[PDB]
């Protein structure tokens, strides 16, 4: 339940296509799932990238979806 969120790729390991995202302002640990990549077909991510996403919950957990690169 959050849209057009700010954050930066906290870390991302292409080997598993998993990682996390935090905004520089103190965003929480929201994990990025490849479905979010696939939502836009984001070509590459690595640490440093500003990313704009939406956030939906997984029961009580947070996963980033709808990625857009800065």
């Amino acid at each position: 339940m959050a849209t057009n969120i700010v954050g930066k790729v906290k870390w991302y390991n292409s080997t598993k296509n998993f990682g996390f995202i935090e905004q520089d302002n103190g965003g929480k640990d929201v994990f990025v799932h490849k479905s979010a990549v696939d939502a836009a077909g984001l070509h590459s991510l690595e640490e440093g990238q500003d990313v704009i996403f939406d956030l939906e919950e997984k029961q009580g957990k947070a996963y980033a979806v709808n990625l857009r690169i800065k």
